[PDB]
């Protein structure tokens, strides 16, 4: 039973991981498993690797701003952080349930889709077992190249600088290898102005109740978007604020269901990463477009049906749609936001989305998705180590970015996780392949040491 | 297009119906249909029958105390008040939806089970078309035999006395024929005492909010029973009073699902009334017991699953069941109720139901079903017209009760509706056969007149 | 109760309909209903219109080549040929079931989706009531303009010439107004050669058993396509020929589910035809593309799941996919068909569909859809009556094609049905709006006469 | 990684298990797991126990006579032979799928209910890992008491005699402890005569095709019963013999659905065995009756719906039920079977089951369940070791039968498995608690040795 011990800050690490979300957690789990002589017989002959995870949050949390009450996983629990790699792992969802005394009780639900609350707790339970090698409240701000021989022209380590979120102090740690697994940042439409009453979906549960404190007051609340987050928020607002008037604004004509049909869904199989990666740029782009309805701007059928039913019940009570407490406004775009008025309410102007009315609202929830380019800011000072004229980070199949072999030692490298959809497929940003990917990553990074034991 | 005109109070009626609930409404609809030359070609040759319906409520309503938000019909909309007799009828659910401008919208729900709110409105829409022949706010208090020749020993009419619910005045109407369609009365366990805080399920929506006025207060509310009403209330309380502590008390070990499987469910077919009626007393009793799970002490599967899921989510948050906000207490019976205390809360003592704890609650909802014997109080003064030594009303196949042929003229009679489960089957008290039964009833009562036209 | 009587062949008709499929049948039903004084009170004052339907089949049939055993409707039974226009109509699906003694039995299925076999019989039952005004075994071959004054330059009638399918004789009928409701013709890929062993899906049930007579023989049968017809055939072959080796060839990567989600599905509402028609050419094209997954190249989820399950069971028995009895070959196109060999089997050559193997098969089923341009062949001799320079038939909102007002009298006209997707929407070729459309069509064609009664 | 080695026939065993079905297999798995130092840290200090399993079949098989094509498990795969005891076990269903290369593929089915074919293979894969300690083709015929000191009056071992199914030779093995896990024997109604054409459901797949060799011939085949086996066979016959005329005979009025609702289903939780066992004889009997619909004379809802649908399709084709190819004959009992006729068909006489027709059939399938009393025949010679006057085997909570402490040494004992419903609950004969029970059994039998290591 291996327990990963901490490395002193001042020592050269074998690996430093930026972020301790699901993607990094799955690597921590895979490494534990690779070192467990109960699962990997060769691990009897294997000194502990010097590893550290840096996480900006104060403790493990999973999209806490969107832990909407009643919200469910959109993925089978079998695709947890260990099972698809090894069902014998102690880090499986079912083993978690066993450890909690809930296994028989979950079984009686006959569901593959746990509440997001439950799956977060599963990952929290997993994450707590690595507390000795994780530094929370640490926001990585840059990765700097290092040379053990400064007079040479070869880079063989990296310095990772992080800011303490409480004290603001900068700490440095040196490592041979870096993983960047920082997820995404809130995507806001460029046309919207900054305002406390305009809030991205990622901050829904955490910041909206601070703005609208009275759950009984008749607030007007708009929601922009038509994907899963938009539908979840729109539906939740009606429960959370029973006397409110909610409006869903979308440029599309309707909410559309996610495609989870079994043949299409095979694009998410771990085996398929090889097939997707080995295609051309054009084929990968075309494939992404063809399968878009599996993940992007789509809503789970069950939720669409529930919302539609709520709308129909409003029709039963009142045939005049303009008098409905909760409304959906399709094929529309925001053209102007008035937010300097002495009123508590902003004034939102709407036009057709085809190439109209005015709304007075207390808050606008913006469910417009994420960008996954934040790693570029962290890596700006290592850009010069890329091969000449390359202005994009190119991840290999094993997620290690390409660098000039004559500038960077074979012992040093940087891996990207969760931002590689374009090269690795639609499963990249999701939970789908994390168990298997974690195992691949451990092989890629710690292969040499693991072979000496093997 | 026939429109039933009112009969003056002082005139001898052909028919007087006690109650204007679903059962009487289906008779009104069938009579309209029988007189509609568009549906019944013979009706061209057919004077209007002198008819009146007496209803104690101020206006049409359908189990208003149990119009729980979100509650659904447990029966296909095809089994409405007309369709199974004639799909061409203007009183079909689909024609109602067409008249309302909702037909296409309902179609898009892909559901056979409308909200109870919607189905009530359907029946209200139907009922409003008979407002000229219905006297609301009139509670029938007795049915008295009458003799057009008082010196004779033959009864040939009945006087129906009703009390105005507002003024308390007694009005009489004389009729040749009487229908009693008064549904059921609240069944309370004999062991429980009378108290404003102890309320039958039938009075849930109408009287509980008057008792517990603050929807935010942390009330303790118990629910007794394990049938559909108990589950509906238990589930609704958690929505209506978010900070409340609810407890479901049942003598059974678990909530059990209603059987709606297709072969068993055929007992509800209109054709099957003939088969059920023609069996012996023992066979009818045995059949009722064998099929009990179709109607009695059962909960719709979907609702059991929802409640169970809510319970599991409580387990996720807290593994200690005694700390759960909402609890179910199986295999238990109330033995004592303390309700004279200076406290606002009653003290409910519990023991095992096999041949324990104490609860402090602000209200006890009692979901213990209905009796259907209230017609006996109304008919006590006509009992002597039954054949000698008969101490039970015996309905024929056509629902007309047996009377001594030498005491009662062939032109006079009394019909029972909705209280005949023992002779007619499990569909008797339900909506299942009302369309067809209404048609049979019109034939039984108005056959002679309808034949002259035929 | 109106019964449409036949018009002698030699008389000038008010209307002549080409085709007696669902679209023409819905017009016949609407006309009956408009003339029924039981449904339309004004019809008491209304001489019978002189009408005739010409149908090339020997008797009413509905896609008989695709009456696959077990195949189901993809549309709610509420969207039958009358209900959405008038639920009181005797031509509703529910009234049909009542007339058949099956209403209670269908109700117990709890399904909105009847077997295609059942829905065909419903339409057959409807169609048989118009046998006096339908000429079967008559294939319309041309529509010719006529002038009651031949020296004038104004057209005021049309001659319809039809070929007797048995005798080959040409018959003519003259009418003021023509409806063309001829559905679609089999679409075959241009690259495939003509061969008795290459059969379009439309001829599956009728012609394939004549080719492959022994249901026990181990035939190799390929299926080309990935829409509903392809999946239905692929699945059925495995039942019909238990020892056969079936192959599904598709250029797409996977079978994709049809979108029947409630918000998107509203594009099929009758009310929406007005909204769709009133858009620009670009907006209509964009809208058609956006909603394509509702109808084109899609398979019902349930069927995809069944086929996938069958595939998984093959995996259980044998992990080597190349040995599977039934296989799916995605992302492939046929490049060559060898069919001159002394062998009973054709040789099908396959390549990637991205811009491989060889199959030896006894039959190739081609499920590649339909064209709806066959009306152009029938109307070639009336093209000159279109406004100058117009080389496309332009249907108005009411389906009447545009003609030069100075060449064609106001009393004469031609209507198109079922080929108008581009102007009227995705519901045009389907059953979705037929009841309502039939009513609109009767108003458009017989408005003048119906107003005199009104 | 422990591998159980064989014990020579002539050595005194620690344990001898009669039967190698699911129940014994779960004990073998639990013992392996208890000895696995990877799962049980104490097992590092633990000589191998001398164990042997005797199985009458030639190789592992699971109800092979009822491996009906398409038949599914009625239990969640989580309730496999290891998971509920330890999800880390290599004997879990998911680990089996991983070892087979099918884990991702099963995941994509979104089902908790594998095909019986698949679950048998899972158990076969498990069973093959114990081939060194299992003797197949050995039918145990008696258990005889033994005394290491024959002049003493204390029994301290047992001799198990088994017959080789091929050679007929009797072999003996001596053991301290015996487990009897022999499942059930076919229950036939006493009124039916012996005939090759009258076959119990347990022999359906294995022996019926030998009798009715021509799958195309129009055989008449009757099925008696109304539980899961009856429905499965009735449905399968229609597929297997497409031209046959099948009849389902039942004494009940209808097929009834199994209750798998979540609250009731908790009776199957492993924890609940303690609660059930600790009740009185009357309470246990009453509890068994109350929950009967979970297991006995019930059919999975989905299958009832399918069969009902098939019946409705027959109604569509022909409204005359007496002409239906496949029929159900409710509320009936067989009174006479004529089977001496020169005809190939037997003549079955039917009467009402309430306290009729004749059928001519080629075969009668009898789906009338199992008895679980066969252990009494094997134990007749050890009956005298029970406490005085005890004429029933009384299993303790830990499944060890009560014996006179002064006649039987503490080191010797006999355990019963799968025949203990009356004392242990409805989960006893099923797969529900096998993983946990296997663990309890290993503790009960090998506790002393396992503690020395602990
Ligand atoms: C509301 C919601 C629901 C979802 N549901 C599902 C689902 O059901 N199934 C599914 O497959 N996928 C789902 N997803 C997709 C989601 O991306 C993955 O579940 C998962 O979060 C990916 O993990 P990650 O580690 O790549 O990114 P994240 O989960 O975002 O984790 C990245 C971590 O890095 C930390 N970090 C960021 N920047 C820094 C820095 N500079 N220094 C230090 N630490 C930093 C962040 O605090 C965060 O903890 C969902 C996404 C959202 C938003
Ligand atoms: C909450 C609830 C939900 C149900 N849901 C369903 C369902 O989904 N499907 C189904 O098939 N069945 C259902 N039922 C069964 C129900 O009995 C029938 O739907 C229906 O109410 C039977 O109609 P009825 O006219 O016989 O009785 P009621 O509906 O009770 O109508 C009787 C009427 O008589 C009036 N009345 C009583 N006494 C007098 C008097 N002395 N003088 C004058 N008027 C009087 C009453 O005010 C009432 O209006 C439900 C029952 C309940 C309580
Ligand atoms: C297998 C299949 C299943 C389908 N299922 C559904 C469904 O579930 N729901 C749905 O909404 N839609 C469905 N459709 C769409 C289908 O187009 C409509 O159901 C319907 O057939 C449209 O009717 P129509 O009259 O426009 O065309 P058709 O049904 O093709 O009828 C046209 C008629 O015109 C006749 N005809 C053609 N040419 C001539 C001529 N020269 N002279 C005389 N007569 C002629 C033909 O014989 C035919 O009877 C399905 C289509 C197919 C192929
Ligand atoms: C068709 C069918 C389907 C079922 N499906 C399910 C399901 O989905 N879920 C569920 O929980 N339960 C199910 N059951 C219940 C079933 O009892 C259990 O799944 C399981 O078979 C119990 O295992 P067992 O070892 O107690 O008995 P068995 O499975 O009968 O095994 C007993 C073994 O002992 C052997 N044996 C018998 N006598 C002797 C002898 N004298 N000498 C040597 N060997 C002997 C037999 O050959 C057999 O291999 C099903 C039962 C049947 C019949
Ligand atoms: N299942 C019954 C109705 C039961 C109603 C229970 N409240 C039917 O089909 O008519
Ligand atoms: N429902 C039971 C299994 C019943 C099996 C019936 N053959 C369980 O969950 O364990």
């Amino acid at each position: 039973p291996p327990r990963l011990r901490s490395t002193p800050q001042d020592e050269l690490h074998d690996l430093l991981c930026v972020g301790f979300g699901p993607a990094s957690l799955a690597i921590a789990i895979a490494l534990h498993d690779a070192l467990d002589p109960r699962l990997n017989k060769s691990a009897s002959n294997i000194a502990q690797p010097k590893i550290c995870f840096l996480e900006r949050q104060k403790q493990f949390a999973w999209h806490s701003g969107m832990l909407v009450p009643g919200s469910k996983m959109q993925i089978s629990f079998i695709k947890d952080l260990a099972t698809l790699r090894d069902p014998r792992s102690s880090f499986t969802f079912l083993n978690y349930l066993h450890q909690k005394g809930r296994l028989i009780h979950f079984t009686n639900l006959s569901t593959f889709l746990p509440a997001r609350l439950e799956f977060e707790d599963y990952m929290r339970w997993c994450a707590q077992q690595f507390s000795d090698v994780v530094a929370y409240g640490e926001e990585v701000v840059e990765v700097i190249p290092g040379k053990s021989d400064p007079s040479s022209s070869v880079v063989d380590f990296f310095t990772v600088r992080s800011r303490n979120v409480e004290t603001g102090e900068i700490s440095a740690r040196r490592t041979r290898k870096v993983v960047i697994a920082i997820g995404g940042t809130a995507k806001m439409p460029s046309g919207l102005p900054q305002d406390p009453r305009i809030i991205h979906s990622s901050k829904y549960c955490t910041t909206l109740p601070a703005l609208l404190k009275d759950k009984s007051k008749p607030y007007n609340i708009a929601v922009l978007g038509s994907g899963q987050s938009a539908a979840e928020i729109f539906h939740d607002l009606q429960k959370r604020y029973p006397n409110s008037r909610t409006t869903l604004i979308m440029r599309d004509s309707a909410m559309r269901p996610s495609d989870d049909s079994p043949f299409v869904n095979e694009i998410f199989n771990p085996e398929r990463v090889d097939k997707f990666y080995s295609q051309s740029a054009a084929e990968r782009q075309r494939s992404l477009l063809a399968d878009k309805a599996t993940n992007y701007s789509v809503v789970r059928l069950e939720l669409i049906e529930e919302i539609y039913n709520d709308m129909y019940l409003q029709r039963v009570k009142n045939p005049d749609e303009t008098q409905w407490q909760h409304r959906i406004l399709p094929e529309r775009k925001i053209t102007r936001v008035e937010h300097h008025g002495p009123q508590s309410r902003m004034r939102i102007h709407l036009k057709s989305s085809k190439p109209k009315e005015t709304l007075e609202v207390d808050a606008l929830m913006v469910a417009t998705g994420y960008n996954r380019n934040a790693h570029e800011r962290l890596l700006s000072k290592v850009q010069h180590l890329r091969p000449t004229g390359q202005d994009q980070w190119k991840p290999h199949r094993d997620y290690r970015v390409e660098m000039d072999p004559s500038k960077v030692s074979s012992e040093a490298g940087i891996w990207l996780q969760g931002c590689n959809e374009r090269t690795h497929g639609l499963s990249d940003s999701l939970l789908s392949v994390l168990a298997v990917r974690g195992g691949e990553m451990v092989q890629s990074i710690f292969g040499e040491q693991l072979e000496r034991a093997a």
